[PDB]
DNA sequence: CGTACCCCTATAGGGGTACG
DNA sequence: CGTACCCCTATAGGGGTACG
């Protein structure tokens, strides 16, 4: 499970997720549609082999990735 | 925002959420139905003024509640 | 309090295609 | 890659009643 294997934008989303933001807020924050955010989210989840955004949030904090 | 304001069972749920577990898994781990888990989660969220289980997980880690 | 439902809407997520 | 949608099911959440 390596964070370097993610694309920049995927790391942008993971960071906002780890801060507790719902997809709609992440979209407004990055000024892109929720649709696009949701695409990055599932790509990130599959790559990192995580089952949900909460697991990604927890993982990011436990492993102090950011 | 104080963790002591929650009931014991609500802290039980909060801990499992901060470990990234979905409600169904929390029910099986605690040996209660998913319905009951959802009640505790709902109560916990309102009392702690959190908008989602993700904010609850992120809060627990940032403030090192547990 | 903790248990376990009911009702409903909102959010998330997993597959796909398409195109600068 | 990043964008933005399509499809769908799954999960989450907010209100309620009930009862030992």
């Amino acid at each position: 499970r390596d964070v370097n294997q993610l694309t920049p934008r995927e790391r942008d989303i993971l960071k906002l997720i780890a801060q507790g933001l719902p997809n709609k807020m992440i979209a407004r924050r990055l000024d892109i549609t929720e649709s696009t955010v949701k695409v990055h989210v599932k790509h990130m989840l599959k790559k990192m082999k995580l089952k949900s955004r909460v697991e990604a949030a927890v993982w990011v904090h436990q492993e102090r990735i950011f």
